């Protein structure tokens, strides 16, 4: 149950002769490591549970490195909702030196988020930014998210304003897009909207924006939106099979009266 989580966070036996002998055929596994520190953890055994975790490191092969990878994990779990300040920082300043750094810090800004510190979430986010943004276009998608639903939308934005300071041009379209994805899925459509029309503005060739902003407004169901979408796809340049794709996106949504007008529109165009 407890290792349930940690498996999500990383993307019978009853005793202790029971996991000693699991480990016996096992010794590699983190499932089996994890197990066992739950077991001495529903006994109130912190700090058995704590040696347990150091034994698995100097147990599993080093060549099993997501298998090594789960146990710091777990050991950033142990010490965040038992230990203190000091013992977390001590996990997580070996757990940086050992595995690589950056996912690290966005496994623990993970654990902070599920245990709802917000606080200390907010507090890393920026600290990880400054270190890893210049290079990695997620720490910022992953703070705007936080930013967006925890109602700071406006801060979020400010926030998106220093990724296309920090990142090199090249990432530009990609935190926007995304940030634009985030804007439609969880904050205002409408800023979703703003963003998509300035990259298009930018980028007029780059059809697959276009797919991006429509496939948007279709999830977002809003009907002369789309439509007006669709319409102005059409002038700009698309060639034959990507002109078809887009057809095929029209039709399937105006079905799910005016399914009239555009079949009258869909074959004017193999003529002229």
């Amino acid at each position: 149950d407890w290792t349930a989580s940690i498996l999500d966070q990383a993307q019978a036996p009853e005793s202790v002769a029971d996991f000693e002998r699991l480990l016996i055929g096992n010794p590699n596994s983190s499932v089996v490591w994890m197990n066992y520190m739950a077991f001495q953890l529903q006994l109130s055994e912190i700090e058995k549970a704590r040696e347990l975790a150091e034994r698995a490191l100097k147990t599993i092969n080093f060549r099993e490195e997501a298998e090594k990878l789960n146990i710091w994990i777990a050991m950033l779990n142990l010490e965040n909702t038992f230990g203190t300040e000091e013992t977390l920082e001590e996990v997580f300043s070996r757990a940086c030196q050992y595995m690589d750094s950056y996912t690290i810090h966005t496994k623990l800004l993970g654990i902070y988020e599920i245990s709802e510190k917000f606080d200390k979430a907010a507090e890393l986010f920026k600290a990880t930014a400054k270190k890893f943004g210049g290079e990695k276009v997620s720490i910022w998608v992953s703070w705007g998210d936080f930013l967006i639903s925890h109602n700071e939308e406006q801060e979020a934005r400010t926030i998106l304003g220093n990724a296309l300071k920090a990142l090199p041009k090249r990432n530009h379209i990609e935190v926007v897009r995304k940030f634009a994805q985030l804007e439609f899925a969880k904050g205002d459509p409408e800023r979703g909207r703003s963003l998509f029309e300035g990259l298009v503005a930018d980028a007029p060739k780059r059809i697959d924006l276009w797919n991006v902003y429509v496939d948007q407004e279709v999830k977002a169901k809003d009907k002369k939106k789309v439509e007006d979408l669709f319409e102005r796809i059409i002038t700009k340049k698309i060639t034959r099979k990507q002109a078809k794709f887009f057809f095929n996106k029209w039709l399937q949504f105006e079905e799910s009266k005016t399914i009239e007008y555009v079949k009258a529109k869909a074959t004017e165009y193999v003529a002229s």
